[PDB]
């Protein structure tokens, strides 16, 4: 089993409830009976690796990847992580998962940009914020290993907090390639195995309409791995 | 042998020239006939350990551990590097040093803040921009291994570009201590080794002095480590 992406990424801020649920991270299989099985790692990290905190906010659902609060992360519990961070502003905070060092294939890092503020006014967020992460993802599927469900396209936070925004999603510049995003589902899946000898690389086109409809898109990359080696393609 | 520590960082801008001096890491035994050997991964990395591209600048020497760079980044070396950092705002780079995954005590992570523009003139700098990093570094030493020159204060850059301000450093709240900083020394070292069971942590006060003198001061903190353990300890 491998993530299909090495990195995710979401915001923090003071005083959001328990309850909130933040993102999904997803395995994609190497053999078809594989199944996952998600856990965090023990600790909060900080500024260059720095270890900050036993994790006593974030947990992960074991079989569907859904990462949530379980507690809230109000001033005092901001304050904890700051001063553990070695003397560095506190603006980012990861977790490890692992889905059986971390690195991909076998462990992915959540990254939280922290925000010392309270979520925002739902009236204040622009499409663009509404739609997509800050920075748009990019994929990881390995040629040649079973097809599966490899992304989920809305924002978790503002779903959430924001559930009279309505926001749908649909792929663009996929017709005979193997990626489905189905009517009305948020899921992104593979349809068939890939293989890098027919295509590399696939850049398709992720288009979210909100709501007096505005729509955003922003590009959908897919980078083919070898079915066996672990170590990171550049990307372009 | 370990690193004295597991991160270090300076800065670096567009433009700077080949055969400038950037900073120093450090070794220090685990047994008394232990010598170092230093050497860099093969890349530099970006944000959320986006692997970048072959290190064509950085070099380091083998023996002394100086890190140095062997060719100017001038702005298309810093658009090669933003264009491949995945989306994100290309703000911090880093190397892995190391000494014989990069995870202390075999491995350290330089990183480096890029800032586009020109390094600054010398007349703008402050006493504390011109004495430490930053963020005041914090030091790993071993319980029950032998003492050794684990710091070098001055900063490189800045005695490089800089000349002709005078820097000088000294240790405040040492004596007795295992610590050494000898008059016109830029390096710090232990005297004897260290034991857990008479001290865990050591924070002594590093002092710069500018120039007309003017002195800016920073802790310095000291954790003492296990023989054994390469747990990272927090950090208050």
């Amino acid at each position: 089993l491998y993530f299909s992406r090495d990195a995710y990424w979401e915001k923090l801020y003071v005083d959001q409830a328990a309850g909130t649920p933040l993102l999904y991270v997803h395995a994609l299989r190497d053999a078809p009976e594989e199944v996952p099985s998600f856990r965090l790692g023990q600790h909060l990290y900080g500024t260059y690796r720095t270890r900050l905190h036993e994790n006593n906010w974030i947990r992960i659902q074991e079989d569907t990847g859904l990462l949530y609060l379980q507690r809230s992360l109000d001033h005092s519990s901001w304050e904890k992580l700051s001063v553990r961070n070695r003397g560095f502003p506190l603006l980012t905070v990861y977790l490890k998962v692992f889905l059986s060092e971390c690195q991909w294939p076998g462990c992915a890092r959540v990254y939280f940009s922290f925000f010392n503020t309270s979520f925002p006014a739902c009236s204040s967020l622009k499409p663009r914020e509404l739609c997509f992460p800050e920075t748009r993802p990019s994929f990881r599927i390995r040629e040649n290993r079973p097809p599966g469900t490899f992304h989920q396209f809305r924002l978790l936070p503002v779903q959430f907090l924001c559930p009279q925004i309505s926001v749908a999603y649909r792929l663009l510049e996929g017709e005979g390639l193997p990626f489905r995003s189905a009517p009305d589902s948020l899921e992104v899946s593979t349809r068939w195995a890939l293989d890098r000898e027919q295509r590399e690389k696939y850049e398709l086109v992720a288009v979210c309409t909100v709501h007096r409809e505005e729509v955003v898109m922003v590009p959908f990359p897919v980078t083919v791995y070898d079915e066996d080696d672990s170590a990171p393609e550049f990307e372009n």
